[PDB]
């Protein structure tokens, strides 16, 4: 099922990866990563749901135009860290499964900066 794999990216790894490093944000922006790491947490790997947080929208917001999301508590900066960080991981692991499924050929993408801040 290249289907099954897909789903994961498109559904999952990819939104959530460009929430936290593409500069695209909307009024739904917020809402719609309390849906991914809630509703579409049965599309995660066992170790990202280790270290995945269960909530965001009254942790952090964009204000004054920038990019980033400024964290009100180190402790939530820091947690979303280092599940980020776990999610560039798998994410890299489900392209290489895709391409192993598929045939093709591997283009890595390059890690991006986390658009997120505290102090
Ligand atoms: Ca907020």
């Amino acid at each position: 099922r290249l289907k099954a794999i897909e789903d994961r990216l498109e559904k999952f790894y990819i939104p959530l990866i460009k929430a936290f490093s593409s500069y695209v944000y909307t009024a739904q922006t917020e809402d719609e990563i309390e849906t991914i790491i809630t509703c579409r947490r049965y599309l995660a790997g066992n170790n990202l749901l280790r270290v995945l947080p269960m909530h965001f929208k009254f942790k952090a917001d964009k204000i004054a135009g920038s990019a980033n999301w400024t964290f009100y508590a180190k402790e939530d900066f820091e947690q979303w860290k280092e599940a980020l960080d776990v999610l560039w991981e798998e994410f890299l692991e489900v392209l290489k499964e895709y391409y192993t499924l598929s045939g093709t050929e591997i283009s890595l993408p390059e890690k991006p900066d986390w658009l997120i801040g505290y102090k």
